[PDB]
């Protein structure tokens, strides 16, 4: 579980938002598993604008932030599970690292803030669903 505060935004995994998330709808979109909802309260999160492929990872299954190496966003095959059916999942990015089910929103920072937040995990891997390219995040 886990999100990022952004300005009056809220940025979850789309499996996992609430029905108030839903009624409060900014932007959704499946194929990056990302839903964005308003909030009323301001958010201190600030999200990175950059091409930075190092950084540092909340992974809750073992309490611990992991410094890693990541992949450039991609459009990757996804295994099928209660959420999805099999299909490609774009904007996401990979590194060798542990995640479990349960780690998905554990929040990816580099130097400049915010760059995504985990999604996928794998045998030693870990995805993570890119936020870098939602510059209208940053405005009203
Ligand atoms: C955070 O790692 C989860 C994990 C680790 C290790 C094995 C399996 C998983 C679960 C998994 O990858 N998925 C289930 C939830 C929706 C995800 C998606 N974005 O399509 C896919
Ligand atoms: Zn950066």
């Amino acid at each position: 579980s886990g999100a990022i505060y952004v300005g009056n935004y809220r940025v979850v995994n789309r499996h996992l938002a609430t029905h108030n998330d839903w009624a409060n709808l900014v932007w959704e979109d499946s194929s990056r598993d990302l839903l964005v909802s308003s909030t009323t309260a301001q958010g201190c999160d600030t999200i990175a604008r950059c091409d930075c492929q190092t950084g540092v990872y909340y992974c809750s299954s073992r309490r611990k932030h992991y410094p890693v190496s990541f992949s450039k966003p991609s459009l990757i095959f996804v295994e099928a599970s209660e959420y999805y059916p099999a299909r490609y999942q774009s904007h996401l990015m990979l590194a060798v690292g542990h995640s479990e089910p349960g780690d998905c929103g554990g929040i990816l920072r580099c130097q400049h803030g915010v760059v995504g937040i985990v999604s996928t995990g794998g045998n030693g891997l870990v995805g993570f669903a890119d936020v870098r390219d939602l510059l209208w995040l940053d405005e009203e």
